[PDB]
């Protein structure tokens, strides 16, 4: 299990100065792991990220969402088009870099949406992401939905939506990603979804209700992480927070990070490391005495 | 007290028969009060609300949230305009009801904006609001602004912002309303925002974390309702619920209602109001108890 | 399944009068069962009580705990047949009413206990049980042990730990009886001893953090009942409350009822049936909505 | 506010090498504070345990609870005088440490009572704690009743007992001390009896629910640290835990301690430390943004 941190904690701008900020930061608040947000993988530079992560000793994955440009759940095909070579690009800069995990809202645009999904534009995008998911699969890429509310997406609300999506494709590489920010919303509790995604379930975020520190919202973290410990869970697990301090010039509009939740991004970040580590320690004892 | 339902529970078109349906279900299924969903006051048959409140006995209430059209926070003041000519039009609804409480988001549109509220168009959703809320008072309506989470507006998401917001206009019939299925979202806690708006909240929606049948989310009833106890909350506790099963023209697609939450609104409506009623009927046993008879 | 009431909630004394008065009582609340508490069946009015219940449909359970001449875990082998003359009489007692289910702290005294159970207590406590067990079985009874917490016994205080006193025992009518008032203290969380003990679990108590009003208190109904939901639990669902508004002799004071929690028990017994009643019907619609259909 | 440890986390017997052990391992877990477990205050090593103290840099504080032989809510005047005799002696103790806080089930005997609290017996409990408490407020020290659930005590099971309790005794240095494990069973939520005791509450212990390792239980700490948070509580907030693993001859019988919920104590007492501490990390942060 990788414990790792979300980029956007650190900078919103990833030219070669904001990924090794990046990177040493996660490095020095305790975390084994960065997510880079790929929201442009055209222009990430990769030969910095891989010095980078080499130097700190940090294993790496990536995430992103469409926008409307790259919507592979439009009925438009060239729409789907540009969205399947954006990641197409992703999977790439991923095994460029000798990392193993893509996540993200890669099955629509991640936005909300003023109509519901149409027959037409789901096929699109479950045919666009079985391409994608073989083409990381020939690179031992991992490929994992982000589960994401109502505002984010109309396709896949829930994990038990995902799942069935994903028994469509039928594609060994691809898994469910939980993140406990949108779970706080639309599911019926904090167990039940990491029960029935069992092994499915290949990646998590942990976030706040309100995407701040961890704690200082409604999230039940007991629960959840009491779940993750019953499953076995193994992948990465990534704390996730944004505020208007640190903004990124397309994801803290898309998120609609209206909010200044923290300032100072050394402290959340080892706090974060510390809340979630001392979670998994806890459940680790309860692991012992089934024994 | 009163105990009421959202209207969209019984239908998404209230035209007469609508109306006079989304009534009778409500008082049906036990409940003291109906909120109309107020999207469009111009087009809404008020001699048929009217007549079928009285049928049935109920109390009424309205809401609405407020569109790009209308947008209260926009600075293009030809928007404020038809914004505020809208609200008003809602408030006269009201008036000629002979109902008290209109609320939702009427301080800005009901939407994820994409940028962040300018000083401009702050400000003009102020004024606006306030000119609203001092026709309201004349007629005997009192305003609540409904904070509401980060994707569907970018002015009020914390009841301390909405606090903020009514310091600087200090109108006497101006409140506060708070939906559980907000909260749930951006409040620390579910307690510390009801402490804190204590007097200044006047209007409630109690909806389950994903807006489907109570009991079947995540959000913390218990301690909302035991922070309610704690400042002797005595307004309206309004049950509101979204199905893909019943659909508004406009108000379902802005809220982003895709899932298929309940089919049964019999039963939900029933549901609902037995629920509250149990919590409530806990609280007051607490309550009850810090009596110095006891 | 069953929505039971104990019968605490009525009366401290099952005389002939307080049996009747237990049945009507629990019937008008809305529940489905009582259950009698048994602390001594030898004075039990077995005959009013099998009138009482045929008049009114009502289906009854019985529950006890032992004390410290009838402890089935001493050493001390003319104590652990006192117990056992006393559990087989209460077996007796529900063969003759038609009854099906004898639980609760069967296994040891129900009591504060100054110093942890011994291997010749415990070998004495399962060898009785089992005898117990399957005196009961051919007469159509199932048994199952009630999980309580530190303060009640040194025995059996976790789902987990009934789980391997019963798979030593391998009894076909054997089962475990949890309580949501003691899973609150000694359990990791509300959901993993239902998983766990699955279809080993036969009976539920359903009772506050204080063992007063539902809803009053800290426990988490909400992730137990959705456990309940995923394991499929069929059972009796049996709400359990205490108030030194009505005392037994014996219980209350074994119980450490000190508490005015309650003074009025027709109110907190609807309540509670209300409570219950709506959490299963939340369930049921995440249930529904798991089939394929939806 | 001074983060604590309760001594049975790491030893049960408090002659001279206990409380050494017992003050070297709680500075080396990270608290600021050690509460000694004084059933005994008779043949506690005083010497020992300030030098110990200030060899660690060490805050201490000092818990009790009676017994049948000792307890001052009996109707036997010749019981009731053992008791007082016991609590003035623990005064005296703490007086000679330089410490300030005395605290715990002192008010009864700390068992489980067959029979309700008499008249008579409470009449004797307040005389006797009212003339303890101002022996103590001579000697610059704090008094605080632990409320205890009902299998400890048939006297102060809630908050509001305990207020009921000070309002007669009316003394300036007799306070409240909550315990998270007792409030857990008793009271109507974690927030209203720390609004309602505000500014009598002067103690805090923090147990999980069956007094394992926090976080692994039912206890609800993120709405109690969220109350203390809003009353600006900045008393003592000291971990208590009990494991079969550590036996104390009389406390751990009393307690009923029948589960062996912990073996490593180092673990645990790092564990608890980074727990609260990071809590009120989260809390701070909520407070600031009231501003
Ligand atoms: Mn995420
Ligand atoms: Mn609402
Ligand atoms: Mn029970
Ligand atoms: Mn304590």
């Amino acid at each position: 299990m990788k414990i790792g941190c979300h980029g956007l904690v650190w900078t919103g701008h990833f030219d070669a100065e904001g990924i090794r900020y990046s990177v040493q930061k996660t490095r020095e608040a305790g975390f084994d792991l960065v997510e880079f947000p790929l929201m442009d993988p055209f222009s990430f530079d990769v030969q910095t990220a891989k010095s980078a992560l080499a130097e700190h000793g940090l294993a790496a994955s990536a995430s992103l969402g469409l926008s409307d440009a790259t919507d592979v759940s439009s009925e438009d095909p060239a729409v789907v088009k540009a969205g399947e070579e954006l990641l197409n690009r992703a999977v790439d800069v991923l095994a460029e870099l000798g990392a193993t995990d893509f996540c993200g809202v890669i099955y629509s645009a991640m936005k909300k949406y003023m109509e519901p999904a149409t027959a037409a534009g789901l096929a699109n995008s479950k045919a666009a992401v079985g391409r994608v998911a073989d083409r990381a699969s020939d690179l031992g890429i991992n490929v994992s939905l982000e589960v994401v509310n109502r505002y984010e997406t109309n396709v896949l609300n829930t994990g038990r939506q995902a799942l069935a999506y994903l028994e469509e494709l039928n594609r060994p590489n691809l898994g469910i990603h939980l993140d406990t920010y949108h779970m706080n919303i639309e599911e019926s509790d904090m167990f039940s979804p990491i029960l029935d995604t069992a092994e499915a379930l290949r990646y998590v975020h942990i976030g706040e209700s309100h995407r701040g520190y961890l704690g200082t919202g409604s999230v039940d973290f007991d629960t959840f992480f009491k779940a993750l410990g019953r499953i076995g869970y193994d992948g990465p697990v990534v704390f996730e927070s944004f505020s208007s301090s640190v903004v990124a010039p397309d994801l803290s509009r898309m998120l609609g990070i209206w909010r200044n939740l923290w300032a100072d991004n050394e402290e959340l970040g080892a706090h974060a490391n510390a809340f979630i580590r001392d979670k998994l320690t806890a459940i680790k004892t309860i692991e012992l005495h089934r024994s």
